[PDB]
């Protein structure tokens, strides 16, 4: 591939010190970040190519979604506290977006407590300060980066996927540009 800045991606104006290495931002409201997790799996991909010790991060945005939206932040970070991303990232995107069950807090718990959560630990993890912490983190890792829409990808703080210049004939020729960028990049 000949990378170009503008086209398979861009560079931030003023990058971000202390950023994690590869940082991806997405919303369960998102329709692309539907797919980047159900059927594209752009994070596996994306680890596969990288080396072994790669540090990859992921976190969910207020701006889709109304106050549901704030909620489903903090649950990203229940989530994150607890260890259970991987547990309740489809029976959320599914929620939300294809059977529309989601349609506040509690409903989030439910989905939460049948990915074998218990509900005492949901609980006290939704109240505690280690996950109020994650909410801020979340938020400010977003506006240090002027994040504008998701889903989104940065790498150290300086590169910004650009997907919107990538091919889509094949889903999997698109994963192996997304993924290959990121490994550039991460050279880079
Ligand atoms: O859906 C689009 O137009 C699109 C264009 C560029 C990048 C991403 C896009 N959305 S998507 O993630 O749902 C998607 C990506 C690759 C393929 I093939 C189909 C959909």
């Amino acid at each position: 591939a000949q990378y170009e800045d503008g086209k398979q991606y861009t560079t931030l104006e003023k990058p971000v010190a202390g950023a994690p290495q590869v940082l991806e931002f997405f919303s369960f409201f998102c329709p692309h970040c539907y797919q980047f997790e159900e059927v594209l799996h752009i994070s596996d991909n994306v680890k596969k190519k990288l080396p072994e010790g790669v540090k990859m991060t992921k976190y969910h945005v207020n701006f889709m979604g109304g106050d549901l939206g704030k909620d489903l932040t903090q649950a990203w970070a229940v989530a994150m506290a607890l260890g259970v991303e991987d547990k309740v990232t489809v029976p959320l995107f599914e929620g939300v977006q294809k059977t529309q069950t989601i349609r506040s807090a509690s409903d989030i718990r439910d989905v939460f407590i049948n990915a074998g959560i218990k509900g005492e630990e949901y609980d006290a993890a939704w109240n505690s300060f280690v996950v109020k912490s994650l909410v801020a983190q979340q938020e400010k890792a977003a506006a240090d980066v002027q994040l504008r829409g998701v889903p989104a990808m940065f790498v150290n703080g300086k590169y910004q996927l650009n997907p919107q210049g990538m091919d889509t004939s094949n889903m999997d020729v698109f994963v192996q540009q997304y993924a290959d960028t990121v490994k550039y990049l991460s050279e880079k």
